[PDB]
DNA sequence: GAGAACAACAACAAG
DNA sequence: CTTGTTGTTGTTCTCTGGGTCACGC
DNA sequence: GCGTGAC
DNA sequence: GAGAACAACAACAAG
DNA sequence: CTTGTTGTTGTTCTCTGGGTCACGC
DNA sequence: GCGTGAC
């Protein structure tokens, strides 16, 4: 069990080792920590063990052209390999994928993300299919279809009908899944519902618009050494890191207000009051913790958008003490709410919710629709308890909600009693209702492909992405 | 000696678990190959053999925070170290060092680069001094000098005044130096020179700027993929990557015609005289070299200088058959030449051109400062044939051209024989020429300072590059 | 959000 | 009682798509 | 062909 | 100029 | 004879200062 | 104070 506690001597020589691959290779600190590198480390005291002293690592060593190649072999391993596992859950039915599109920032490649969500005992799996190159091709429906495809026919699965796509609304997903089963990436429905209340308030939106090029200013005049926190800007496309400036600007208020006018650049201080902007960061931190809960895709996700969209409903509740123009807000964004989100919702929506089995009131008609819904799925298609009753049996179910809820666990913990239903709730909460994979995803490959890694290939980052998905999901 | 090789089984267990660390840290293919990250290998099979296959790594490998803290403190210990083999330099006059200023994009903070050069027998080493920021302090001449001896200090040194001083003439370290030993990066000036040459015959210089901004338009419209060269943009900041332009725009001349034409963009095209540019292209091509030859910090390099102009006409020297255009370019080069370039040399150019034996016509004017000079300090700065005659007795020297020649030993096996003179053009060819030293550190300190590296301290990062060269000047 | 540095603290060796 | 080492925890920073595909008129 | 709505 | 990935080749192992 | 593994050479690609300090009218 | 020549 135990091992040896090396001699203070030793350590200390591990530290000036180290110390100079940092120096002379130029890598990070951080990268002792690595936990490629630890178990990397651990095989080469182990070689140390069983040979000793003196080994030539010259040729023990490979060249990074092999590290290369057998990235991309261990790679096509593993994607066959587990392409099994893969064909069973799609065919399971309890197959959902999420994809978007992406553009490397130095060669301009346009590319397809795909991750694949289901839930293999209790664990939920979310991984990455593929990344892959359109190439240069023209980023239209089929292309990506095409592309599409050819990720899945890696796996073998050559049909696409069961799956169930969760994505965002560009034009281009939208109709290259147009024959798919189609669910709509309810963080950035939130987004397009906050930016265009906001949009439509510019009695706020003057000033927040205002506030950005403080910003913008401020890190073009290259201030901000004097501030104790940097000033944040608002990146256009991310979930209102209009937040994040706005608290930002909120913290070096008065620093800025000075500086601003103390380099008489004053004109830009145009719209005072402090004291709108703190409501709105107020009213802003509140989303913060849907959209969080909302791309989550460790645990379920999909059945908490409806809770969601009334506690969004509910932050905006109308107030007698709003100014008049934070009042405006609530309404632009509650009339948002129901014409933008909810209604790009669907059913399957609606039955994830009734899953929660705190659902006392989700009723409504909408029991109507998912019983149709619920039935048409469950009978003939599991390619004494009969179909029609499990329903009403469930409705019988009452539950607290606790401070440690699991649904995912109540479902295969209350099995058999719904040994019909069992498999519907496994199923839904398995889809992770919302793109987030994808940027993540994305993220991902971003610090693959950098400035001096820039002649990287097409197969070489989706090998070394997968790759990493994979000791991610099956390995400890 | 000879070292054990392990089996064929035990290299694909590294080539697999050496691929593991890269996918599971995201590093690079070639941070195998890297040099000090071997020296770090050797040590775990080497403290593998001690203490056998089972050791507890986690208490072992240090945590990054130890190796930041260390590696702050090896720069202290080597640095006070050779503030005496540096203080003998400084002492015995043989010592150059190259500053200029440069400034992070992240942060912003403006930093001072200083080099230092010497020889110590036959050697020639070059060696970073020291990176230190102004904090946010404007970088007037006056608290420059003062960082300046911040750096020196730490070598002890508070007499910088022996100090041969090599430079770009920006107005915030010229006026700074004014008070030491100035000489001019002749690169730098052999860029104005090309600079204003071609600001001054507009009918090449608007083709070329025609080029640029074709550059610019395949980088954003997303061509370059359809090419097999990318177009390379001219930067500014460097020396004719016009050059590297004007031949990757000539590389791909009739694919860029074609795409931009069929692109209805041609008018971008209009000014063109793909002859012309050709000649430019090639007219240019040699400078390549003497840049190349004139910012080499090791080998020595101020004793080229003169005839490196000199190559420069019979670059530009008429020819009758030059489209007038290309002739005009030739003689508005040779003017300034003179009056950009050869107006600001020092008797230390002239010097170390006669201390390159091979100097015959070197005469001119020239020998009558040259003697003023290397006797006004070889006398008296000391620290049987007078001092006077060994330069008659070694203009008497008369020598054949080696291709291999090397004068650095030259002036070590005829060295002592003009005992008084053998030294002087060993301080002398020891001076850079260049303010090239500088940048190279710059350019490595940007590798440093990184997106996601941001948040690394002045201090954390002048001590690993001061390693980094200390490693390179004293290390085998 | 995610790499990545470290400010601040806190346990600890030593003096 | 006052300094000098490792590591632990929590904080801060930086970076974040614009030309291009669908679709209505 | 163009302006609009997503990305 | 400098990290970094790879094409292309060549040297070699193994079917 | 082909096919398959590990290197080696030699090429390619990306990135590159705009607002500041002097100095004279 | 305004402009230029260096970065």
């Amino acid at each position: 069990r135990e091992l040896k506690t090396v001699s203070a001597d030793c350590k200390k020589e591990a530290i000036e080792k180290c110390a100079q691959w940092v120096v002379r290779d130029c890598r990070p600190f951080s990268a002792v920590s690595g936990s490629g590198f630890i178990d990397m480390i651990k095989f080469f005291i182990k070689v140390g063990a069983e040979y000793g002293e003196h080994v030539n690592v010259e040729e023990l060593l490979p060249s990074p052209i092999t590290l290369s190649r057998k990235v991309t072999s261990d790679a096509k391993e593993k994607k066959a390999l587990i392409s099994r596992e893969i064909k069973s859950a799609v065919e399971k039915d309890g197959a959902s994928a999420t994809i978007d599109l992406w553009t490397d920032n130095y060669i301009k490649r346009n590319f397809l993300g795909v991750t694949l969500h289901y839930h293999e005992n209790n664990e939920l799996r979310d991984l990455i299919l593929g990344l892959k190159s359109l190439d240069f091709e023209r980023s239209t429906a089929e292309n990506i279809y095409k592309k599409l495809k050819a990720i899945f026919s890696q796996f073998n699965v050559e049909d696409l009908s069961s799956i169930k796509f969760v994505t965002d609304r560009g034009a281009n997903v939208v109709k290259s899944l147009a024959n798919n089963i189609r669910i709509n990436c309810s963080s950035h429905l939130l987004s397009n519902v906050l930016e265009n209340s906001f949009e439509e308030t510019p009695e706020l939106n003057m000033p927040i618009l205002a506030c950005k090029n403080i910003v913008k200013y401020f890190k073009k005049a290259n201030l901000q050494h004097r501030l104790r926190s940097s000033l944040k800007s608002e990146c256009p496309t991310r979930w209102n890191s209009t937040y994040t400036m706005l608290r930002s600007i909120l913290d070096n208020w008065e620093s800025v207000i000075q500086i601003l006018s103390e380099a008489g650049e004053t004109q830009r201080i145009v719209h005072i009051n402090k004291s709108i902007i703190q409501t709105m960061v107020n009213i802003l931190d509140g989303f913060e913790r849907i959209f969080k809960e909302l791309q989550t895709c460790s645990s379920p996700s999909l059945c908490f958008v409806v809770p969601s969209i009334l506690k969004v409903k509910e932050i905006c509740s109308p107030d007698v003490g709003d100014v008049a123009d934070i009042a405006k807000l609530k309404v632009n964004i509650i009339k948002n709410v129901r014409i933008i989100w909810e209604e790009n919702l669907s059913i399957w929506h609606y039955t994830a919710f009734f899953f929660y089995p705190p659902a006392l009131h989700m009723q409504q008609e909408k029991v109507a629709q998912i019983k149709e819904f619920c039935l048409s799925k469950m009978e003939d298609l599991e390619l004494p308890v009969s179909p029609s009753d499990e329903f009403e049996f469930y409705r019988k179910e009452i539950v607290i909600l606790s401070e440690d809820f699991k649904v995912m666990e109540w479902w295969n913990l209350n099995s058999k009693k719904y040994p019909k239903l069992s498999k519907l709730a496994l199923s839904l909460l398995s889809i992770p209702a919302s793109s987030a994979a994808s940027e993540r995803t994305f993220s991902l490959a971003g610090n693959i492909i950098t400035e001096k890694r820039n002649r990287i290939g097409q197969q070489t980052v989706d090998s070394l992405l997968f790759l990493n998905s994979f000791y991610k999901n099956f390995c400890k």
